[PDB]
């Protein structure tokens, strides 16, 4: 209720779930740079549909090019910066998403990978960009998955909200993120929660940490599957709400949709009233995939513009979109 986006993606092409991002294959989804009008994109979802955030994600080696700490390559980085401005331009708040999968090439931050610091540091130069603006909101991390360690994880994260904070990013959410792929199913019963919980600001508040959690309505929640099976109500929602709720914390849904048909329109639907009834616990969905997929694109959000009349996907219009 709070927040209702879509996912504009692109600069995250060519980022494998093993944190290895073959930095050539990144494609901004902007005309100029020879991508789609992800800035009209926006135009529209805000001006005729009611969304208020886009989540913007991006891989490390793109920031850095090609090294795991934070030393931002300008080139780059203006690239990605001109999809931030259209994204404030467009009147709404923005997720900088950093799209690794806690990895960076094959191994593990804090556990095998780069260390706490290395990362901490990537964090800092994210935030100084951006420290002043609060319309930004820093997703630390996208999809943890098969982490052995929540506990070094969470400590991880910890590492990069005091850089954040550090930075001067006093008035920014900052997006949690914990284990299988986030996902919203598991975030308590695995040591998510817990863990993640004791994470803090400098000042030793949880004021504006919000968990990041991910979930798609397909039968092995992959959401690659153009059919839809559930709300997620039963096994996620719900049993996340009661936790949230007695802990005084909120999350955020970074990740959702599904395909462009009948059974997904009654079961999304179904999913976003339920999280609008919760608005006290949930901040938000965002649904995943506009930008710069192609049509067939399974997962499909990306409207289209007939000489400035702008037309959704069917699933964008009959369920995700505010307007409706
Ligand atoms: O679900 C989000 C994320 O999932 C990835 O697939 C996982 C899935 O999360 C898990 O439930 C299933 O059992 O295994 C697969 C991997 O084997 C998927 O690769 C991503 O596209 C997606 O964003």
């Amino acid at each position: 209720l709070q927040f209702a986006g879509v996912n504009i993606a692109g600069f995250d092409f060519g980022c494998g779930s093993d944190g290895t991002c073959n930095a050539s294959g990144a494609w901004p989804p902007l005309t100029q740079y020879y991508g789609a009008d992800g800035a009209g994109q926006m135009k529209h979802f805000v001006d005729d549909d009611g969304f208020n955030v886009f989540r913007l994600p991006v891989g490390w080696q793109f920031i850095t090019d090609g090294v795991a700490g934070g030393d931002i390559d300008e080139d780059n980085w203006a690239e990605y910066d001109a999809l931030v401005q259209a994204c404030l331009d467009a009147g709404a708040s923005c997720i900088v998403d950093v799209h690794n999968y806690a990895r960076f090439n094959g191994e593990i931050i804090g556990q095998g990978g780069p260390t706490n610091q290395d990362f901490a540091a990537l964090w800092s130069s994210i935030a100084a960009k951006y420290a002043d603006n609060d319309k930004i909101i820093f997703g630390v991390m996208n999809e943890p998955h098969d982490v052995p360690d929540i506990n070094l994880w969470a400590d991880s994260v910890q590492a990069a909200v005091t850089a954040i904070r550090q930075a001067g990013a006093t008035s920014q959410i900052i997006l949690l993120p914990g284990n299988n792929w986030t996902s919203a199913e598991t975030f308590v019963s695995n040591g998510s929660a817990d863990a993640l919980k004791k994470v803090t600001n400098p000042d030793g508040s949880v004021t504006n940490l919000i968990f990041d959690v991910h979930k798609y309505l397909d039968s092995d929640n992959s959401g690659t599957h153009e059919e839809c099976t559930t709300n997620n109500i039963d096994n996620a929602w719900a049993p996340l709400a009661e936790w949230l709720r007695c802990n005084g914390r909120q999350a955020f849904n970074t990740e959702t949709g599904g395909g462009n048909v009948a059974s997904c329109e009654t079961f999304m639907c179904q999913q976003v009233a339920y999280q609008n009834a919760n608005s006290d616990v949930f901040l938000g969905y965002v649904g995943w995939a506009a930008g710069n997929f192609y049509q067939g694109y399974v997962l499909g959000e990306v409207p289209t513009d007939t000489n400035g009349v702008w037309t959704d996907t069917a699933l964008v219009s009959a369920c995700l979109a505010p307007n409706a």
